């Protein structure tokens, strides 16, 4: 039975797709059964795997919709224990059949969630990738997730950013998903020596610090650091532990997989 | 006056859109120029950036395109004279729905801000647009409401892919429902000219756009905001940058931004 983890921010840029790829293949290099759902509408997961838009077929909007089920539209990728549901442009089409179907029921937040459930025996993880914002496709995989995984980039916005989300997960947890836990924040793109970056940090750390994801081995604070080579692996179609995985973006990501492994 | 209303757009997020549209817009005013910046994103991080607090925030600009208010209503004035504000809240993440319910009986609703913005539009010399990360409902409303689009570009991976597509769109909405309306530029943000993924994604880039690139007329350069700490920390103190360091690379660097635009 599947943990469905979802990786989730509002904001923009701020590592959402990197954590939601890197995460999904640490765990897959451990011979864990992982799905990688990507649920944005400019797919850049999708695109980070090597896949061009362009070769896209079928993808999870045609799943939303009825036309396929999930079965058919899983990718393999170039690593044995990791499957993806590509995402395509035509996901953006989604807002206006959430919105029908909450005239036609109240149901509109679990079309994922059903979506999902021919998979969840199938795999040990499935990690979901979301736009940056909190409509419709952003609830859905909150809705659809056991826990959720918050990628912050430790810069000024993040402060009534972080804030908000967890408002929109405490109403989602008296409605419509009861079970959903935060699994942890994750400092992403991270330059410790910034007083920015200190005066955020620290700030979050005041109401937040048992949130933070820790190393298992080492009991230290994860986070990933601003990296050269976490930016240039999607030009390779590739997560970085495929090629460098001895570079700190990669040791980071694994230390976070490890974190998730223990439970 | 006669407003040039410029949106400031790109899907994809954390690119500089909302450090663009704030610091262009008060580039713009010290030049005695009337700036209306509106805040067209839910996050409301314009909004923030000028040192207002949202939950203290009583109408905004969603009640101004549903009709609830009229848009000098709900108008803020900001520590420069010449920079007023239309500040946004997370209310505005309710206009989809507004959107696609006007889309199902007369097939409407592209042209909501446009409409909302007539009664200002000869009251300022710019309108400035900041949009949210996608290409839903609030970024056609920004698109088909503006004359010009400037597109921050982050020049990393995802910068290719998305250009052209954000591109797709421009041209959809230049047959309907709004055919004056032009790029005003690309605009490289967060720039680090030594790193080999920058210069690969720029050539690229200039392959396929070079003509859409910003330039300083007086030098025939390519104007690019570079990465800078101070940028970053501006917003914390709720002040633009040339309020925050005027001789910082990125003050100066939106300063030229706004010569281009001053210039036509
Ligand atoms: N640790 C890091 N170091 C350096 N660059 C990074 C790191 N993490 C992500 N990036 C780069 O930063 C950019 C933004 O990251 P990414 O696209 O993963 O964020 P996102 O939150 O998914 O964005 P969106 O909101 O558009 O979905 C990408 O170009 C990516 O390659
Ligand atoms: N040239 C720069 N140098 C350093 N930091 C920058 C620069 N431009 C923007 N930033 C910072 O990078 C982050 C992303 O910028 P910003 O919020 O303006 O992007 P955006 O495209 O509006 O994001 P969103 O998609 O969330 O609306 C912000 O925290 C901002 O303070
Ligand atoms: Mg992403
Ligand atoms: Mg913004």
């Amino acid at each position: 039975m599947s943990e469905i983890i979802a990786v989730a921010n509002q904001k923009g840029g701020v590592g959402k797709t990197t954590t939601a790829v890197n995460l999904a293949a640490s765990l897959a290099v451990h011979e864990k059964k992982i799905l990688l759902i990507d649920f944005a509408p400019q797919a850049n997961a999708t695109s980070s795997l090597g896949f061009r838009r362009d070769k896209i077929d079928y993808d999870i909007y045609h799943v939303l919709i009825g036309r396929k089920q999930i079965s058919q539209v899983i990718l393999k990728t170039q690593m044995p224990f990791l499957d993806l549901v590509p995402s395509n442009l035509g996901l953006a089409g989604f807002e206006k059949t959430f919105y029908d179907s909450q005239d036609e029921n109240k149901r509109g937040e679990l079309m994922l969630k059903n979506a999902l459930e021919s998979v969840v025996g199938l795999y040990d993880y499935i990690i979901i990738d979301s736009p940056p914002a909190l409509g419709p496709l952003t609830i859905n995989s909150l809705s659809a997730a056991h826990s959720v995984i918050i990628p912050i980039q430790c810069e000024f916005f993040a402060l009534e950013g972080t804030k908000l989300l967890l408002n929109t997960i405490r109403m989602l947890q008296k409605s419509t998903n009861p079970k959903l836990k935060i699994r942890g924040f994750l400092p992403t793109m991270h330059v410790p020596q910034l007083n920015l970056t200190k005066g955020v940090l620290a700030e979050l750390f005041k109401y937040f610090d048992s949130e933070f994801f820790r190393d298992s081995a080492t009991g230290e604070y994860i986070m990933i650091p601003k990296s050269v080579k976490l930016a240039e692996s999607p030009s390779f179609g590739k997560p970085i532990l495929l090629y460098d995985i001895k570079s700190n973006g990669s040791i980071a990501y694994q230390k976070l997989a490890q974190s998730i492994l223990q439970g």
